[PDB]
């Protein structure tokens, strides 16, 4: 009588390649780069980089324009996915309750450094 469309898939793929642009995931800054900022996602092989245009925009509006820190929580959303998991495109869209910390031990470097800045 009437056709039928299969709902969900039998066996989930959840593959680094199966990923789709639009998923909200909370990432943490691993290190500060000259071209952008590295975001921790917890994956082997997959690298996530953030553009200075988006990163600087969030920092300027957040840290009134001030360098970020390590292991710091930063909002990021998948905008594009690479074929061979080469480079991932992240962008600031919104935060989410879901958040996990990535630390094996307690250690931090606190240095009271100052410099030029305009308000």
């Amino acid at each position: 009588g009437s056709s039928g469309s299969s709902g969900k898939n039998v066996n989930r793929v959840l593959s680094a390649e199966a990923l789709k642009p639009g998923m909200l995931l909370t990432g943490t800054v691993s290190s500060l780069e000259d071209h952008g900022y590295l975001v921790d996602i917890g994956v082997d092989g997959t690298r996530a980089f953030l553009p200075l245009l988006k990163a600087q925009e969030y920092i300027r509006q957040k840290n009134k324009g001030a360098k970020l820190k390590v292991g710091q929580y930063l909002n990021c959303i998948v905008e594009k996915v690479k074929g061979n998991g080469g480079v991932v495109s992240l962008s600031v869209g919104h935060s989410e309750v879901s958040t996990a910390i990535a630390t094996e031990q307690q250690s931090w470097n606190l240095n009271n450094l100052s410099g030029p800045s305009s308000g």
